[PDB]
């Protein structure tokens, strides 16, 4: 008759591989987005919210760029993110990066018509 | 030429899978009726056995032998959808990472049932 610690198992445990662990989203990610053909990006962020939320952000709290311009919002609200940077021993074309999991408010440019996010420019 | 809108998107959106579908037939959870709701944690055995060991919590029941992990641990939750139908059980499968609190009980003690994340 199987025990109650192994029904528990059975029902609920499943630890991930090296390759199947969130350690290793970046590595993927950035490789099938294609941030990686030519050189290493060195930093980019994934937003996991709707794109309904991040369009939005375009009509919330407007703040400078890093680059002077002022087309750049920041969300009245943090938002889940996943950061991805370089790790010192990454060299193209075997780019590598440290996947950070978080939640913080994001700043986006905005361009067009409809006004949307043409740029991602901090999270905060 | 791709649009400056669908470059952002490209580059930075990854909004929100039929893990829940696999897992829930493959733990023999859905052999004579569609199990509700279940959970997985992606920590190791043995870190999940150290949670008998760490924050002393009631059980939702009462009991007093339910523990919660210190720190969050990667977990899946899946629920049966809204069509989900017996023999072709369906869920959603969503992924958290959140505290987890299991009854625990035996010798050696360890958990035994699966009782929230918080
Ligand atoms: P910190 O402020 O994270 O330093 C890292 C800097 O990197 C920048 N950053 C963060 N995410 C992205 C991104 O997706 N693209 C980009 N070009 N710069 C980013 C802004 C931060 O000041
Ligand atoms: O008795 C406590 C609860 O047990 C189940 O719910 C918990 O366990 C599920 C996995 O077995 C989790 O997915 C869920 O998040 C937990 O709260 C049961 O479904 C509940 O009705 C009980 O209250």
């Amino acid at each position: 008759k199987e025990t109650a610690a192994a029904k528990f198992e059975r029902q609920h445990m499943d630890s991930s591989t090296s390759p199947a662990s969130s350690s290793n989203y970046c590595n993927l990610m950035m490789c099938c987005r294609n941030l990686t053909k030519d050189r290493c990006k060195p930093v980019n962020t994934f937003v996991h919210e709707s794109l309904a939320d991040v369009q939005a952000v375009c009509s919330q709290k407007n703040v400078a760029c890093k680059n002077g311009q002022t087309n750049c919002y920041q969300s009245y609200s943090t938002m889940s993110i996943t950061d991805c940077r370089e790790t010192g021993s990454s060299k193209y074309p075997n780019c590598a990066y440290k996947t950070t999991q978080a939640n913080k408010h994001i700043i986006v440019a905005c361009e067009g018509n409809p006004y949307v996010p043409v740029h991602f420019d901090a999270s905060v």
